């Protein structure tokens, strides 16, 4: 357990020696092995993995990633593939329970996450614990695993780490760049023709499916099936349905893929275009960094992306699907430029990513403090110090100006020892930003002053996350609503400081510039609206409904859904430890429901993995309206009221399933949840 | 009338040229003369001395100073002695009117005060809307003229306002200066001998009250009676009556003058030590630029003024009241210095006064524009760069700056053509600065919502002023206050938005630091302070038992008194404007109320100028409950009632008045009144 650090290109089986050493340490020490993976659908992807390769050893996979959260305890685990953001809170509640021991390795993947990056700095944290609490009290403790490109200082990182060190630049296709700058059909038909797929990359949403449109219409124009129907029809039952260019497109092996699509339509395309069924993908820069979805040959629209040249941490990840390893001799990865654009596209291809920064006044450090302090394991000056040169950015005097902000903020008490007072120990608990935790803390205490119990408006504002842009607002149709809203929410949104007033500004006047810090009041009205869409959300009314009422389209709904769900974690936890019951007792039903998406009755219903939000109306209107209730029924009704040899439905990690052994799973799932 | 500008020491009348060119101008030209003073105790004095200079002549002088204001129209006014924040209303007022014609002169004194000051910039904009407004309508039209100390760039502002030149140094009484090396004894002793009075500075509070004591008891020790005691009298019988140490020191020809005695003490004291008898008299900084008190030798503590070097200006208006003219031959400054002190010393000798700045995205900026585009004056881009030109930043781009500014607040609208809507309107006629109109907007849309009428409280939060720090705050006496207060004061005290969280922090723990903009909280809190003590002030409880309830002392009593009144003036003139007439009602009374801390009974009573707080009492107790009522009744009763030869009372610019005619005068004067 002397560590290990370790980079090669994707498509090279580099995961695989990070498979062995998990099974190895987890068999060998019988400890715990957080897999922490940088997104939610490649952290379920992974999961789903590890299921398959380790359920005939006894060893149980479950991981934290997103809003969701095993069924079972984390003693019962074995692995948990969890997300960088939920890795920390993790240990965290480890240290705070002194049952640090308990973890026998940590692997970490795609660490150049660890750079530039709104969540490398909790990685940074992360491992910095780690390292602190192994050297503070020790050669078999805790094996940390790392994974990346090709990084300019890797070597760093594995002397941060007290790490070995292999770096390696092989893959089994080896990839052959070429630039160049008529003849567009004649290259589209000359790579159809040969039986490979083409995946191309745009930055533009509507550019992307309009360019996808039109490839599938010259395909119609110049011109296997069973298999394209069933993925029609796998499309055509889903939550929102089937969309209208798609309907179009799919059929000539076109399809597209890009952020404004739900998870499962992404699903629904990714496995087709791996199984082969589709031939041409037009994804986006989300893609660059997704699961893994080799091609035979890449292409890029323009490396002009979001008005400014192509990152090259994306171009490299990107390059990284151009070759199957397995059915594919070589792959290529194309790059059409223009005469302004030639410099640019020279300079992208030559030069490898940048260095990875550590980017610790700031917020993290802040964070960092308060999880050493309330954590118990820094509580006085003499050792905090060791811990900054734990960092990386030390490695590669901000605590005295952070610690002072946390006692300015009563997150601490000084005695010269530390401790947390109950802000801060319920702080570190909800694993929310010490920042907002002040902000949260006084809504949360405005709200039971007088909260309104009419409706879950109220409920939902006080769960609802406004750190992020997750959608443009339209403030005439939301002046609409707003003049259409019911008086039960108009007093909430009196009390929550929503104002006539300021919307009467925006509708018709330009929106008012936040010069001044003063103006968050801006942020209200937005979160009064995103409330809005929440509550519209968790009533099960349809995604397009959510659309056109407000004007947010299904991908971004499902962000929000995600988004909203893990906020509404995080305070319940502050909550409880803040040792506010009623509010608690308020906020826990509204973590399922806003994952889930679904009513109060269907959240006892929802605990089995292969139900839908859909699929537990269905099961509910037909009497089904406990788990325990649908473990006492026929594979057979069960089937006729799905239907009320073809896989039509999808689920998460599916296999060759249909309406028929689904209904047989469903049942036999609920048996093992009693 | 093609303008002027002089400067000359003062006690040489350099003021005697002004008294010429007003009663020149106003006698032939039949137009108003604003005589523009820095501070209200002087401008009472020169409105005093115009008074009596041109009663004989059948003119009207009564100016706008303080919170005060004449009982008769602007119309009928002949020299308005207003004070520079005043003067501004004014001219803003005849701008929106449209009857600046009715001007033939604004007389200006103490010119130096237009550069670093908190209030030169409004004798900046004063000055040059009047040169704007006689440049664009026309050499008869408007008169200026300034009056300063030896200003290094006189000059330039001559050439500035288009006007003459004049400056000279001279002075009937020429001042020495020769240093020779606290030793005072021997030469106070010495001074005192030759029947000469002594003038020291001192820059402390209450080590200025411990010198007094001092030389008092030294005097005591070692060393006319009847008016002696006569000022013993006067001092007595005040609002808050004679101070300890004051009784002991006054009668061994020893004073001491500060901003912690009343107004009336220190009009005592300077009228004691101007007759002569006091000899000693232990002034501060604040009296250097007071009203005329000339002694025949100046002294000064140390030239450390709160932990600095003493300002050169200041000490340039320090020594000219060494000397008297018409009674003493030379007059003496004497500067005691030390081994450190010595170097600031010897540099303080020398050197005159920096030169004037202008002190103008500047608040400033924002309020000329407003005044200019909402006065008609300049409405388009074109000539608003014009004013840009006339001002004395230019003689000596921020603009559109600042007009953007008031679009993105609304406080006017465009059309190529500026106007104002209805806030710009309401705050330029309000004389309130645009930057804190925002918050008094919504602190007064606020309040109506919610309106507590139970008492005054509500009413006084509102025009509660919190631009200064009118005295320090005890957090343990206020926090003991809130805990006795009444809860109808306290729904007021969580409408307006202070909590017991707050209140229990600072009780105990240091005072929060307000390091971000989003802790205006802190100011809400005192605001609410200043409130109570208002509301105590008002319900006409003696100075003495709102010093014990708060700790603050009368002298800051009585600046918040004025403080307070000109803001609930101004608040009034702003709620009127805006429509808003329940508010205008509920506000109305108290700008009154607030000057004279009196109660809603005794306003129709303290018409009279000869009426005080306490005078007022003391005739509504006896019956006298209207102006008319006291114009029926004989002499001899107001006199008896105010006795229930020797001058005891105290009225500012009195003369030879006694408890008998000065029942004459008050009966009197109401009958004018009617
Ligand atoms: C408390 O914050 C959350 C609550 N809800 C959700 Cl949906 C998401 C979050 C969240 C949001 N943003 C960042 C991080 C988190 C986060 O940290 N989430 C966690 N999920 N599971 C955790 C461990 C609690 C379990 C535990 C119990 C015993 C032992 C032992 N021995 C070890 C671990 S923490
Ligand atoms: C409206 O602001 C105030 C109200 N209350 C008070 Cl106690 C003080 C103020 C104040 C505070 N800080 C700065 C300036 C002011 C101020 O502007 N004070 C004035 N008070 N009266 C004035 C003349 C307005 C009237 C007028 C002028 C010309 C003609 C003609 N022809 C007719 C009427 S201006």
């Amino acid at each position: 357990g002397k560590n290990l650090v370790y980079s090669a290109p994707t498509s090279a089986g580099k995961t695989l020696v990070a498979e062995l050493l998990i099974l190895k340490r987890v068999l060998e020490m019988r400890k715990k092995a957080l897999f922490i993976l940088p997104f939610v659908s490649v952290a379920k992807e992974k999961k789903y993995y590890l299921q398959s390769l380790f359920q005939e050893v006894g060893i149980k996979v479950d991981g934290y990633m997103g809003s969701t959260s095993p069924s079972r305890h984390f003693s019962s685990l074995d692995i948990a593939v969890c997300t960088i953001e939920r890795a920390n809170g993790l240990i965290n509640r480890l240290i705070e329970e002194n049952k640090m021991d308990l973890l026998g390795m940590v692997v970490v993947d795609e660490l150049h996450m660890l750079g530039d990056s709104h969540r490398g700095y909790l990685l940074e944290l992360l491992l910095t614990k780690i390292c602190y609490i192994t050297r503070k009290s020790a050669s078999n403790a805790v094996q940390i695993v790392g994974m990346s490109a090709t990084l300019p200082n890797l070597e760093l990182v594995a002397s941060w780490l007290n790490a070995e060190l292999y770096h390696t630049d092989f893959r089994p296709v080896p990839l052959l760049e070429s630039v160049k700058v008529d003849h567009v059909v004649s290259l589209c038909y000359e790579t159809i023709c040969d039986n490979h797929s083409v995946l191309l990359f745009c930055p533009s949403k509507k550019w992307c499916e309009k360019l996808a449109d039109i490839i599938a219409r010259e395909f119609y124009n110049l011109h296997e099936q069973k298999e394209l129907l069933e993925v029609m029809d796998q499309l055509r039952r889903l939550p929102s349905g089937l969309d209208s260019v798609l309907q179009k497109t799919v059929p000539w092996g076109v399809a597209f893929h890009h952020a404004g699509l739900t998870f499962e339509e992404r699903d629904i395309i990714e496995g087709a275009f791996r199984q082969g069924l589709i031939r041409v993908l037009a994804a986006t820069s989300t893609l660059s960094s997704g699961v893994n979805l080799p091609a035979r040959r890449v292409i890029i629209r323009t490396p002009i992306f979001g008005g400014r040249p192509l990152d090259i941490l994306t171009y490299k990840q990107m390059v990284g699907r151009a070759g199957r390893k397995g059915v594919d001799t070589v792959g290529e990865s194309i790059l059409i430029c223009k005469n302004s654009e030639k410099s640019k596209g020279i300079a992208l291809l030559q030069g490898s990513l940048k260095p990875v920064r550590s980017c610790l006044v700031t917020g993290s450090m802040i964070r960092a403090i308060l999880e050493i302090i309330v954590g118990g394991v820094a509580s006085t000056s003499q050792d905090m110090h060791t811990y900054a040169a734990c960092t990386f950015l030390a490695a590669s005097g901000a605590i005295e100006a952070c610690v002072m902000w946390l006692l300015e903020n009563e997150f601490i008490q000084s005695t010269k020892v530390y401790h947390p007072t109950h802000l801060g120990s319920a702080t570190l608990s909800s694993s929310l930003s010490p920042a907002d935790t002040l902000d949260i803390f006084a809504d949360l205490q405005r709200a039971m002053k007088g909260f309104v119990l009419e409706n879950d408006l109220h409920i939902l504002y006080l769960v609802t996350p406004m750190f992020e842009d997750w959608t443009t607002i339209d403030w005439y149709r939301f002046f609409c609503l707003w003049e259409k809203l019911p008086t039960s929410m108009k007093r909430v949104a009196e009390l929550v400081g929503v104002e006539e007033g300021f919307l009467a500004r925006c509708v018709k006047g330009k929106v008012v510039a936040r010069t001044e810090r003063q103006h968050r009041q801006m942020a209200i009205h937005k979160r009064f609206f995103t409330s809005l869409v929440l509550l519209d959300l968790i009533s099960e009314v349809p995604l397009r409904e959510i659309n056109q009422k407000y004007g947010c389209n299904r991908g971004q709904i499902q962000s929000l859904q995600q988004s909203a769900a893990v906020y509404a974690g995080m305070i319940t936890v502050f909550s409880n430890r803040l040792g506010w019951h009623n509010m608690e007792l308020l906020l826990s039903q509204f973590q399922k429901r806003l994952t889930f998406g679904i009513q109060r009755e269907l959240c006892d219903l929802v605990r089995v993995s292969l139900l839908n939000a859909q699929r537990a109306r269905v099961l509910y209107a037909s009497g089904f309206h406990t788990v325990a209730d649908l473990a006492r029924a026929n594979i057979v009704e069960v089937e006729v009221i799905l239907k009320n040899n073809m896989r039509t439905i999808w689920v998460t990690g599916r296999k060759g399933l249909t309406e028929r052994e689904a209904a047989a799973l469903i049942v036999e799932e609920a048996r093992m949840i009693l």
